[PDB]
């Protein structure tokens, strides 16, 4: 998958596990988590070409949100739009496979920076718009939580399973956005 | 209710309705949302007793959340938690019965302020720690979020009713806590 560096970041998160551990506590994220966020891997898997089409779907339709995949001329770019979507595929495999590990939180500060302007449009090596603002990083907490229940649903699990799964996608969607505001947030704020 | 001072602040918010439309869309916020957030007036009102309870529950029962309300000598300060707490409990109907317009918006950088260490423990006059850090403000979305839902069941409301005012206060959570990132957001990253 082209761009994507996980495990090899180069740069250790500025967040330890401590950190982790109390940020899951706030985000009431536990070991029944845990094994949840894995059934929803396997229950997910065999239909990320059509999440990922609901999502592009909400974001074409808005421009003021295309407009973050958008060449300086206001057309999106389409190899950028390509190259993209194969690494929030990965992600959604990565948010219920990996360990929550060091390596994990390099890479959620990696994720943050390429939102940022730190390193966006740096990965694909493209020309768009400098910077992601972060208050649609938090409005996007809603549509990514609440768009992957009905194909969680699907494979036809028991309602308590569906609805735990899916409470377990909203703690780590959560966690992560958290994560991700650090190259954004003032020094010592975060 | 001292300290609160909804419709009075001078500093009027850096966001207009016209942010506040573009961030609506981003969570996916209609006039459908506004309809069932006011449902969810009535059925709160009666239960806000109970509900801060179970925040208060969830604070208290975590030492580095408490921490946001303690004194230098690591005690939870008792008037600082009584006067939030009040505040806290006229939010939520804030949330359900206030339009959303610019005086609602005023109030919501406000609320965002006494969060950062621009102007927290200024407004109950206490001597606490400088700030919250921002990451648990994004955390906060998942406890605020899903622990509202059982209260929303209570009234014996439909199922789908109930759905539909969850999702709307699920929407109006993550809004909220998008437009208070502003003060901790390094300027034009916002
Ligand atoms: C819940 C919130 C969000 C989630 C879970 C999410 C997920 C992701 C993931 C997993 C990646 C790939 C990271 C990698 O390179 O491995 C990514 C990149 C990207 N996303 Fe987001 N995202 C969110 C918010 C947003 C928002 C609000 C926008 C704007 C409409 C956006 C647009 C983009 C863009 C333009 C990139 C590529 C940035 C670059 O040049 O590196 N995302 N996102
Ligand atoms: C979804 C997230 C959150 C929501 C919805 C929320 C809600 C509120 C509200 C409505 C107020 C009263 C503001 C006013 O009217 O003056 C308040 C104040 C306060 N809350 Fe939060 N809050 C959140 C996150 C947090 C977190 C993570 C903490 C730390 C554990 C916290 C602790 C406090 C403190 C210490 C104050 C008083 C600050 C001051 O003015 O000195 N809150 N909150």
């Amino acid at each position: 998958i082209p761009g994507y560096t996980y495990g090899e970041t180069e740069n250790r998160a500025p967040f330890n596990l401590e950190d982790l551990k109390l940020l899951k506590e706030a985000v009431m994220f536990t070991a029944e988590d845990e094994e949840y966020i894995q059934k929803a891997g396997e229950v997910l898997e065999d239909q990320v070409e059509e999440i990922l089409d609901t999502w592009y779907g909400f974001v074409g339709s808005h421009p003021h949100l295309l407009y973050y995949f958008t060449s300086p001329d206001g057309t999106p770019n389409e190899k950028y739009l390509a190259a993209v979507r194969k690494r929030f595929s990965r992600w959604i495999l990565d948010t219920s496979n990996r360990s929550y590990d060091q390596a994990w939180l390099d890479y959620q500060y990696e994720i943050g920076l390429r939102h940022h302007r730190t390193k966006k449009n740096q990965t694909d090596n493209v020309e768009s718009v400098p910077n992601i603002g972060y208050r649609y990083l938090v409005a996007f907490i809603y549509p990514i939580t609440a768009t992957m229940k009905p194909f969680l649903a699907r494979k036809g699990h028991t309602p308590e399973e569906v609805e735990k799964m899916y409470q377990a996608w909203f703690k780590a969607t959560t966690l992560q956005v958290a994560l991700w505001s650090y190259p954004y947030v003032k020094y010592g704020d975060f």
